[PDB]
């Protein structure tokens, strides 16, 4: 290929050709991995892996290995070559570090930008994930810049950008693309309604919503689409340590970006690695210098299939069920978030049920949800019938007043972006002197 | 393309570098709805000489033109969109092409201490609509420094986590406002780390976004072991318009913008003196500004500096310069700040606040036991000696103005969860931040 050194969708015409694209990179990848303290330590007294054939024998890298190596045990280049440093979501007490060169970032930005809806200079792209240490906001911004879209840095979890300000931006800037988790898609819808705007009609320029970071059932995804006027909700799957490892096709399935990484399914019982099936997601990225990973186990429970899709992409599909869990068992029946989510989001759209939570007791499933008063009793009865029909678990279902789970102030409150002030006039509130956020 | 420090050898040469750009700048400004409307049915300004007659652009004009009244290019050419800090009710939009961003990043990167690939740069200003975080990150990337995106006002990045990062990543440079420099020092002590000794790799602290006296700046330096605190002056609408030299004065980046001092009364514009900061950026396409009044109270001087940079210096009073009549006398935040930060460093007085009553100055500050009573008496003597205003000074326990929880609280970065085990807290289901 003229003028580019990493593969694109179309560079292989068969799974045999895809496999050759991968194995060709393994000598470079294996040489780079040995340059890091962690892999140099791992292969100390022995002969290390050097060839594509040697890769079959390579030991898995666990999350706990990355935490033990905090901060730069996994670093394979001089620190002068790093562009950005990031840490994972989850526990603050046991951080996981990731870091990337400028060239590593081109691979990251390309993988995010594989959005079947496209990202164009004509787009105004609201980035509504965090920029605080996590990679998510930086990744969407970098892909927006790569493709020439106007980036509106919404951030998320920032006091500067409450939902009321994000609704105003969505409408007044004619935003065409959003990036945020699926719960944030419903929070934005609720904040729109609280501002007197219909998500299904009053945002005519909004053409797609990019999402990730949560297990997302097709039933919930299609409801999120319907709330926002039937526009595409385009899912990806990623981690701080790997970048984007799978993206949605127009048929609504996520495909693994296998041209940019070797993907394997790990069976905890047998300790075997397969190219498809049910088990834990293992990733060997092929196009990074700073933080080489050999068979890094994300420990996400996944279903990988090589079975063809209506989209015709020559890549396996992946479903992400969730993380390692004991499964929540209520008698002979096993309840998953995924199964309850399907039942909750199968309620008629007219009931406006978006916010809910459940607790597994040994004897009973406790479930609460917000619904407007008129439809609340119908919703409780219909969701009870669904649990009886699909799970047969004992349940205590409670319908709640709006503003109970998601407070009205989260949806409507505006916050001035203040700065430190030390001297105040008599009539001014000096409570904002030093704690001004 | 764009000038560098050293491309001019005299003020006459600097002025020619500026005037050479004005035809292009005046032509670009007329492409925006605002300036096309302003000069409708007239012949517009076209030449460097015509610029002397150009009408000032007020903040209120930018708010009236929200969102894209100031836009001079197709939206396809914009790279990023930003809004100012301050009032949420009346937003001020700014926006930049990729090429506009190279000018922004260059001006921020004019840090006399340098920004190098050997640096680990903690960016501790917001990324939420405001430009501040994005600007420091862009300059870090331009100069090859490892950027650690701390963000600010984010629930993901509390002070306790930022102190842990400062220490464990051997951070060499920080970017945050001056109050945040003291908040990080207080959080460091709460984490068991001495700011003046336990961060040996920290070599400079970059700061902006509030009026900063040299007495306070020198104290912030001393708290962090005597390392340079390097000030700049900027806005969302202009980018960085002035930076500190090694002598500790801010110099205007006049090669990249025409700087004028505005007298509100007469409406007259001078190249130096006391008045409101007016800026014409020279190297932007998306959002041209002709004599944009920041309405910041400034003192501009053409007096030569020991640093040898051929650029005028600027002091920013802003709001900190506006007098409150109390006793017989007029007190400014700037003057009180000098007295508060003239207390001995060993008293650890960093957090304070005052209220101007018609009759008396009410002032509170934190000081640990057992220096609190010395501090109250000494600050009272200083106010008597320097201002002679009546005062009620109260010393407070640490944790009173800046709560211990702000300094020590750790926060897991949770995601939405819908199904919980019996023993788990399900209050984090949908409100997980
Ligand atoms: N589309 C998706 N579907 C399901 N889960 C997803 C999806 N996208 C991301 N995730 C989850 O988010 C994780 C990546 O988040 P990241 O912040 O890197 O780490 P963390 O797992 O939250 N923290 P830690 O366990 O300490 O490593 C993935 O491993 C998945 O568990
Ligand atoms: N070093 C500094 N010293 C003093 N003030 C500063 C300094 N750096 C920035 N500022 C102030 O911060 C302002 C830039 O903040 P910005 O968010 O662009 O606008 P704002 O003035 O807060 N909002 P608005 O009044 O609506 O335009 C400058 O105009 C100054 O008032
Ligand atoms: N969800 C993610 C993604 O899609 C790409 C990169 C990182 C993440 C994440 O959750 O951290
Ligand atoms: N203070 C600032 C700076 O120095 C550069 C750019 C923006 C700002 C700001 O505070 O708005
Ligand atoms: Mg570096
Ligand atoms: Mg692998
Ligand atoms: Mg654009
Ligand atoms: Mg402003
Ligand atoms: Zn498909
Ligand atoms: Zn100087």
């Amino acid at each position: 290929a003229m003028s580019r050194s990493r593969p694109e969708l179309g560079d292989w015409s068969s799974p045999a050709e895809l496999a050759e694209l991968q194995r060709s990179q393994l000598p470079r990848v294996l040489a780079q991995a040995l340059r890091s303290p962690f892999y140099a330590a791992r292969y100390r007294g022995t002969t290390p892996p050097r060839t594509a054939d040697d890769f079959a024998g390579v030991e898995v890298t666990a999350k706990q290995d990355l935490r033990d190596q905090y901060p730069f045990g996994m670093l394979a280049v001089g620190r002068e070559h790093l562009a950005t440093y990031h840490e994972s979501s989850g526990t603050a007490g046991e951080p996981t570090a990731s870091y990337y060169t400028e060239e590593d970032w081109t691979d990251l930005a390309e993988r995010f930008a594989r959005k079947w809806t496209g990202i164009h200079p004509s787009d105004t792209f609201l980035v509504r994930t965090p920029y605080g240490l996590v990679i998510t906001g930086h990744l969407a911004q970098a892909a927006g810049r790569l493709r020439g879209a106007t980036v509106v840095p919404g951030d998320a979890r920032s006091l500067a950008t409450p939902l009321s300000r994000m609704v105003r931006v969505l409408k007044t800037l004619d935003v065409t693309l959003t990036w945020c988790n699926p719960t944030e898609i419903t929070m934005l819808a609720a904040a729109a309604k609280a501002a007197g705007l219909r998500p299904d009609q009053d945002f005519p320029h909004l053409r797609a919503m990019f999402t990730a970071a949560e297990p997302l059932t097709e039933v919930r995804r299609r409801r999120l689409s319907e709330i926002w006027g039937g526009i595409p909700v385009v899912e990806e799957y990623g981690s701080t340590e790997t970048g984007t490892i799978a993206g949605q096709c127009p048929e609504g399935r996520m495909h693994l970006w296998a041209d940019r990484a070797i993907f394997e399914v790990y069976d905890p019982r047998t300790g075997t690695l397969s190219e498809a099936g049910r088990g834990q997601m293992v990733v060997t990225p092929l196009y990074r210098d700073a933080m080489p990973l050999l068979r890094y186990n994300l420990a996400d429970d996944v279903e990988v299939s090589t079975d063809p899709c209506g989209c015709g992409w020559l890549l396996p599909t992946v479903t992400v069920l969730g993380r390692a869990g004991t499964g929540h068992r209520i008698g002979p029946a096993t309840v998953t978030q995924q199964r309850l989510e399907e039942l909750v989001f199968s309620l008629p759209a007219a009931y406006e049920v978006m916010f809910w939570r459940a607790k597994a007791h040994p004897d009973v499933l406790e479930l609460e949800f917000e619904a407007p008063e008129p439809v609340r009793q119908r919703a409780v009865k219909e969701l009870g019938a669904a649990l009886d029909r699909e799970l047969g678990v004992p349940h205590r279902i409670t319908g709640l007043a709006p503003g109970t789970l998601v407070p009205a102030e989260a949806l409507t409150a505006q916050r001035d972006i203040l700065k430190a002030r030390y001297l105040f006039a008599e009539d001014e509130d000096w409570d904002k002197a030093v704690m001004y956020f």
